[PDB]
């Protein structure tokens, strides 16, 4: 099942134990995110972009995962674009993606975040290890959507990124560090994850499910993943322009995705 | 199914290193381990997919460690897994074991019988009577199951009844020193061997091929648990899922190993 594939134990005990409790009463959590998914995808808005301290630059995990729903939302006759940093402006150019320019939430029926830095309660911003990012911000516009009452999901992997404030509490007692940089923006539906990327992923492959569509096919992360590391974006962990996300090597996220278009065609036939 | 996962999260939130603690186990009695399977499919009563291929794993690792390793199962499974040239347990007894390991075998319910997820009472000559003796002589013991009526699903019976259908009368009441709870049986025992390749820093599942494995033993008589048919599949789920499961685990070792 997708929810648990993509929440896969890869030794980060934070996200597995809020996993844990986060799925005890929300079981069904990525089935909610993905209803609100299909019946909103005329316009959709894709946040993403997490600046790495100190050098404050964006990071690899995220924009793959916003290029997967982006992907999807037009193979289903939607329409997206992408608001973000602009080394992440750049590393997408080959893909020819829609990026947004002065978005105010009215304009969309959907706004998603998948890996982006969420206020925390001091209304400041941290990494998970706890250092503030310097950074022009971009949770501003789901506060205001949700002062509107339009549509949003957040992806996150670690309590710091929107969305994470509808489950504050089990950020606050699983992670480190956690009741400062746990962030308070919250999200109609959340959708938490090992990786984020694998978030926005499991979004997907449950969408190709309920629509009947493997809406994965075609995937390429390693292509992807090389394609903005060689383009500037850098890995989180080793802070470095090495080829992987979240320290992990590309064999795994590669096997995540294989994965999941395996499930998905599984349950389609 | 929505039980197995309702339960294995319960499990995993109660039993944070469950798969951790019953890795440790099994690497510390590699001397002679002794390894069950098999699994009758009401009414039928042949036994399925999901058990031999997982317990040929271990069986493997257990090899590839320097340990030696036998198995007690059915009859349609020794001659499925022939092939293998797997050690086949005679008149064993718990005392001659450092180790014993279930893999989807039927664990005695608390009427002292057998059944199905379904609730059919399943009638063959049962394999967890060692189990029984090996606990009360204190010698290491190991389930994986994916139901709640397989061996070593006792040790967690509160749980198997809250979320499992049927659940009062078939929950199994076999314990077991460590319990290995996964969706499909098979994968509990891949991810033993693939966390004792963490712990060991060799990849123990390099080399192994589901594909031939399920083929060869469903090509031997082995029903799919679900269809009942002799479908190249277990859990009624096909293979290409399980090769992707498979996989995925063989990169993770290699990760944590590299
Ligand atoms: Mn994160
Ligand atoms: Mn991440
Ligand atoms: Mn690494
Ligand atoms: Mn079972
Ligand atoms: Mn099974």
């Amino acid at each position: 099942m997708i929810a648990h594939l993509i929440n896969t134990d890869i030794g980060n005990r934070g996200v597995l134990k809020v996993y844990l409790d986060y799925r005890r009463k929300n079981f069904n959590f990525l089935h909610n995110s993905t209803k609100m998914f299909l019946d909103n995808l005329e316009r959709v808005l894709i946040v993403t972009g997490f600046p790495i301290p100190p050098m404050m630059v964006a990071e690899t995990d995220g924009p793959p995962g916003a290029l997967a729903i982006y992907r999807a939302v037009e193979m289903l006759g939607g329409k997206a674009e992408i608001l973000t940093y602009s080394e992440v402006e750049k590393a997408l150019e080959p893909f020819g993606v829609s990026l947004a320019r002065t978005p105010e939430p009215e304009d969309y029926s959907l706004i998603i975040s998948v890996e982006t830095p969420g206020r925390a309660a001091d209304g400041r911003y941290y990494s998970m290890s706890a250092l503030e990012i310097k950074r022009d911000p971009l949770d501003g516009i789901f506060l205001k959507a949700r002062a509107l009452g339009i549509p949003t999901i957040g992806v996150g992997d670690g309590g710091n990124e929107i969305g994470m404030g509808k489950i504050r509490e089990l950020v606050v007692g699983h992670v480190p560090h956690g009741e400062k940089i746990a962030s308070v923006v919250e999200t109609d539906e959340l959708i938490v994850s090992a990786v984020s990327n694998w978030g926005a992923y499991g979004l997907v492959a449950q969408a190709s499910i309920e629509v009947g569509r493997n809406l994965l096919e075609g995937w390429d992360e390693r292509r992807v993943i090389e394609a903005i590391s060689s383009a500037g974006l850098i890995d989180g962990v080793s802070k470095t322009l090495a080829p992987s996300v979240d320290g992990i090597r590309l064999m795994v996220h590669e096997g995540i995705v294989e994965l999941l278009k395996a499930v998905v065609d599984e349950a389609i036939l």
